[PDB]
């Protein structure tokens, strides 16, 4: 089997990505944040506290005739941004694009966090990470990519997410015409329960390459790309003006200037970001400095290829045995 759906951009800016997934019988549409960095599929539901619930589509159980309680069943998560969201579980019938996986953990929140509340456009999370990182307790359950990947022709998914423009998640196959080139795969640590892997280098707009060994994770469920503190600066230096922040919280610029790309390096291979991809607008409605598109790890503990990498190439998930991360140019 295979699948294939639609993915946008939430708003101007693209900020984040949603994909309308169904769920139970019959159908109930939601539309998910697929987040490649974490590994729990919620949603908002009929059980979402009241006054946490703005605008967002919910999941309703018992309109559903294939939903199950799963009994004893809770969950509860926080993503490294200070968000979090928690409640119980039920299994139901859900379909991405096609594919179907019957018995899927469907996580439905009891609680979840003012930022969840504020995007009126993200109903949920789709997670997949490995199984691994899953909250669900006293049982562990398994991603929608973990469920359905023995049914799939090819145990894989692919990323193509556009810049200020709809993409693709595909299941189980490689669209041979959505990228050019070829496809550069690099090794997978599983370790952490991420798509781990390790960046040969970088460059700064059309400067040389360093080469230098970046650890770090393919997250779709970030919005923007975070590197060490060293290759940080290298970048915003280039930038006439661009300046550290406390008070906003990262690297800010005056918004009159135009940014350099950035390059980073999948083996032998190099992906170019885009400087345009690099402006995340005024900080504030009217302001003149604008928030930048690759920030700091250092306050994190892990460096993350987010939206703002992971947009500029057609990004391969291999679920093989021995999971491996492939990376084309489009
Ligand atoms: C900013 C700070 C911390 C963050 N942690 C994350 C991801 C990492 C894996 N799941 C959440 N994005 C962040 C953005």
């Amino acid at each position: 089997s295979t699948g294939s759906a639609t993915t946008t951009p939430i708003d101007s800016l693209d900020d984040a990505y949603i994909t309308p997934v169904q769920i139970g019988t019959p159908a109930q549409t939601l539309n998910l944040d697929f987040d490649t960095g974490s590994s729990d599929l919620w949603v908002f539901s009929s059980e979402t506290t009241a006054s946490e619930v703005d605008g967002q589509t919910i999941y309703t159980p018992s309109k559903s005739t294939t939903a199950k309680l799963l009994s004893g069943a809770t969950w509860s998560i926080s993503y490294g941004d200070g968000s979090s969201s928690s409640g119980d579980v039920y299994t139901d019938t859900v379909s991405v694009g096609g594919l179907t996986v019957t018995g899927q953990a469907v996580e439905s929140a009891k609680k979840v966090s003012s930022s969840f509340t504020e995007d009126s456009t993200i109903d949920g999370l789709l997670g997949l990470a490995f199984s691994t990182l899953n909250t669900v307790s006293p049982t562990q359950q398994k991603t929608f990519f973990d469920n359905a990947k023995a049914s799939l022709d090819s145990p894989v998914f692919t990323a193509d997410l556009g810049y200020h423009a709809p993409g693709t998640y595909n299941f189980g196959f490689i669209d041979t015409t959505a990228y050019t080139g070829s496809i550069t795969y690099t090794a997978v640590s599983t370790k952490q329960g991420f798509w781990e892997w390790t960046s040969t280098g970088y460059a700064v707009g059309s400067g040389t390459f360093k080469s230098t060994s970046i650890d770090g994770i393919a997250d779709t469920g970030t919005t923007l790309l975070y590197l060490p503190a060293t290759v940080v600066s290298a970048y915003w230096a280039q930038v006439s003006g661009a300046k550290s922040s406390s008070s906003v919280g990262g690297y800010v610029f005056p918004c009159s200037a135009t940014l350099p790309s950035f390059t980073f390096g999948v083996g032998s291979a190099r992906i170019v970001i885009p400087g345009d991809y690099i402006d995340f607008g005024p900080i504030s409605t009217g302001s003149s400095s604008c928030f930048g598109g690759i920030q700091s790890s250092a306050g994190i503990g892990i460096n993350i290829f987010g939206d703002v990498a992971l947009k500029a190439a057609f990004v391969v998930f291999n679920g093989a045995t021995t999971p491996t991360l492939g990376f084309a140019s489009k």
